[PDB]
């Protein structure tokens, strides 16, 4: 009944873009610029990469920010892999209108093939996920866009596996379903063929060795029609892990919204709010919510979140807090486009590590492609150990406000704090 | 295939009990519960059918010397008048949870009246919570009042007296007849209730009434759900569509709210009403207004759920729900009388429906425990549905409603809900 262990030595490598001026005295990870060169470096036979849009250049932006280079850099590396005879296929999200697309012209020209998804045609959604995967044996999988601004002014959170092929083949399906899609006249199958099909999910994990011990691994998906047998939901694995936890669940997400959002009529969606209020009430499980806040931020996210952080009571237990995670801007970096924000999206229990794609908010797991990557381990000191300090990192930070903080005081402009 | 028509000239008087002291300036067409129960008993000629969670009509039975309790013993006294006079008088009454005198129903015995205790606790783990009377088939009670002489004199009470419709009184009696069936040694739940006990009258096809010479639907709901037979709407069900329904305002006075399933070990959150709600305000722009009742003996896990909802108010989303506290005030003579001066009222009124229940609105009253509603639409400004929205803004708006900021030591009574 159960499936086929891995024999691949899996080595998985947590990677941050930490913004320029962004400080943690006292508290290291290898860069997203860092981990995405070596990765280039590396690639000799294949690269598939699942995009949502492509900014790597000031031209791209229309700014003349040092801290661009990085970006600039990767899209020069980029644009060796094909003349060398690696495979590059990137999948990336149509755009709502009319939009230059220099950076794929760019890898067109140098003999990468590129596909535009129409998520909006095939699913009222768009193609959100983030990921890489390199020679089908290792795989970027987290928040970082491929935009420059992902890598010196923006905070993001992923993971690199290392040496993991079977999960790398794994990964590779879920990108197969979005190269697909991206052909003219494609629609969305009734079944999805055999080959999409995966033995690894949430009843059956894949058995790999991680870092030299036993750890179980899958790796989920959104939305529900690009779901082939086998495949877990992202909601199913995301609710797992909240409904599982005994002692502690730590989220940090961009964005949290019980809701599908840009609705007509509006739509409540009480999925992952429940399955928290359910946790820290039935099982006494200490909940904290880090939310970013930015100008751009869904101002009704206030309410909802006033409303978690009012079940807090000594007596059953229930111990639901919020933070803001709120990245300072100074007069320069408040004139770069759509950055200064934390795009992190993962959680973390006592026993679990789940590291996303996607925002907290109904769209993400009814509409929108996403992935998630679901480890557990028996033992301390391992990857969960790793997430739960860069967590703690963030909620004991200055950057981190309680939601009765005065706006005028946190250093960027925040939607979700009152004048008060 | 819609079910018959009933002819009977049916009329609704909503029975109200005021505590002694509690007093609203030029509000009160509305006769007292004591007024309306002396009525029925008087007017009684063929039947009378009392469901019923306990009786303490009497001084002697709460051991104390209070002048309030004459009212409560004129109506044991009238009561005893019945079955010498050839009235068939049944009592259906939950066990208690240990040993206890009943020297009511000793004395009713006494009389000729025909008494069954009910053992939900073995049945269902519930209790017989219920409280309605149904008098010559004809007229009926139904609402908070309990057979307690504190419930005329000492604490608020909220119902409904039915008169001159005869149809709804028999349909009432067949909620009656389960209690009276498992009133008997040696009952058990049957896998299927006999037909006799079935309804054409529900959530799905009203019965068509003459409710104060205009054209009414009304249907009676009951719990738990194993004691529902065929064509029987369950209480939770019909509360829900009610909130479902709403498009402009819902307004609840309950003496409990709590979205749990209440002394369960371990704890279970019930969110089945609270996401009602919350659906309500976000999707439709609903105003909800909840009016919890609060004593020394409130459950003070209820504050951090209260807080929860009052949280879900902002302009933008047109998210607006309100709660406050209703207190009725007690002096230190007041204080002495045991379990009373608290408003024991359970109701809700939108623009559109009524709904009068007996049960407080956490999950043990709709899986366990027995109660009835009754749910009535009418076209037309005014009618019941405008009576009981006026009691209802009568109370909100009064001296004795407090908001959850306010000072425990500034409400007239020890209040658990509030901080102080
Ligand atoms: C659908 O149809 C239904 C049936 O018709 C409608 O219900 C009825 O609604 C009517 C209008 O509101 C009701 O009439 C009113 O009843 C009021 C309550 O009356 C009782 O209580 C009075 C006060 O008792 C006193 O209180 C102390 C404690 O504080 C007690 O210890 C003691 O009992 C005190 O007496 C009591 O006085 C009254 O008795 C009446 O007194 C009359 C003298 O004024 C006498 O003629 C007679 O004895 C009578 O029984 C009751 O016991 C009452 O306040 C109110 O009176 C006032 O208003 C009228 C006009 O509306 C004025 O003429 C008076 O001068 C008063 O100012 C009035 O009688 C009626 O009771 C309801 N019917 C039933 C069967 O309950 C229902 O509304 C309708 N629905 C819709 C949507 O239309
Ligand atoms: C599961 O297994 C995996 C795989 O083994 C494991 O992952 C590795 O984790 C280890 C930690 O245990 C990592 O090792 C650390 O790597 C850090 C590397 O950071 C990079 O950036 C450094 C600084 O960058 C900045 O500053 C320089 C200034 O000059 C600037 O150029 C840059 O632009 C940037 O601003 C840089 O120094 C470093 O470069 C060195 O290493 C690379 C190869 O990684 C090499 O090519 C270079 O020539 C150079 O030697 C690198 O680019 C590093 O900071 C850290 O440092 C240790 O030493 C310092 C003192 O010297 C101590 O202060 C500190 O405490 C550290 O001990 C250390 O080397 C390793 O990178 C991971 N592996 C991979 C592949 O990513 C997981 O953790 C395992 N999980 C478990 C066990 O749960
Ligand atoms: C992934 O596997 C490669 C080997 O296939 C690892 O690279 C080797 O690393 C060790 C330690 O530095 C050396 O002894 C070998 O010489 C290296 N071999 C090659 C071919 O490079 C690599 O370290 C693994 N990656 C991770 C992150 O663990
Ligand atoms: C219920 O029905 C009875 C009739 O069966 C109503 O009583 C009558 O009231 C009217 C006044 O409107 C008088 O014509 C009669 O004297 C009464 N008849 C009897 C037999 O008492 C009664 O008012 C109806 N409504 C209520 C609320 O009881
Ligand atoms: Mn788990
Ligand atoms: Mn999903
Ligand atoms: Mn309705
Ligand atoms: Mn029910």
């Amino acid at each position: 009944q159960r499936p086929a262990p891995c024999y691949d030595p899996c080595e998985a490598v947590l990677v941050e873009s930490i913004p320029e001026g962004l400080d943690f005295p006292n508290a290291g990870n290898p860069s997203t610029s860092q981990a995405w060169l070596g990765l280039l470096a590396g690639a000799h036979s294949s690269l598939d990469i699942a995009s949502f849009y492509w900014t790597l250049t000031n031209n791209d932006t229309h700014t003349q920010e040092p801290s661009a280079q990085q970006g600039e850099e990767v899209l020069r590396q980029l644009q060796t892999l094909a003349p060398k005879g690696v495979n590059v296929r990137i999948a990336v999200s149509k755009p709502s209108g009319p939009q230059p697309q220099a950076d794929l012209q760019a890898l067109l020209q140098s003999g990468a093939q590129v596909r535009m998804v129409d998520m909006q045609k095939l699913t009222h959604g768009v193609l959100h996920t983030k990921f890489w995967v390199v020679d089908q044996t290792h795989f970027y999988l987290g928040s970082a866009n491929m935009d420059w601004r992902s890598l010196t002014q923006v905070k993001e959170l992923g993971v690199v596996m290392y040496n993991c092929s079977c999960l790398a083949r794994d990964l590779t399906k879920i990108f197969e379903a979005y190269w697909f899609l991206g052909q003219a006249g494609s629609s969305i199958p009734s079944t999805w063929p055999r080959f999409y099909d995966t033995r690894y999910n949430q009843e059956t994990p894949m058995e790999i060795c991680l870092n030299g011990t036993p750890a179980l691994a899958y790796l989920a998906s959104a939305p529900p029609p690009l779901c082939p047998s086998g495949r877990t939901p992202d909601l199913k694995a995301l609710l797992n892990v909240v409904d599982n936890a005994r002692s502690f669940i730590y989220v940090a997400v961009m964005n949290y919204l019980p809701t599908l959002e840009f609705s007509h009529p509006h739509r409540f969606w009480p999925a992952i709010d429940d399955g928290l209020r359910r946790a820290t009430y039935e099982r006494g499980v200490k909940v904290r919510l880090l939310i970013s806040c930015w100008g751009h931020s869904e101002p009704s996210m206030r309410a909802f979140l006033l409303s978690l952080a009012a079940l807090r009571d000594n007596h059953t237990h229930s111990d639901i807090q919020v933070k803001l995670f709120v990245v300072p801007a100074d007069e320069a970096q408040a004139r770069i486009p759509y950055a200064r924000v934390n795009h992190n999206k993962y959680m973390v229990t006592e026993r679990a590590t789940y590291i996303g794609t996607s925002n907290w908010s109904g769209n993400y797991f009814t509409e929108t492609a996403g992935t998630s990557l679901l480890v557990t381990q028996n033992g301390r000191g391992g990857l969960r150990s790793q997430l739960e300090a860069i967590f703690l990192r963030d909620w004991d930070s200055p950057y981190s406000h309680d939601l009765d903080t005065s706006a005028d005081s946190v250093g960027n402009a925040c939607r979700l704090l009152a004048a008060q």
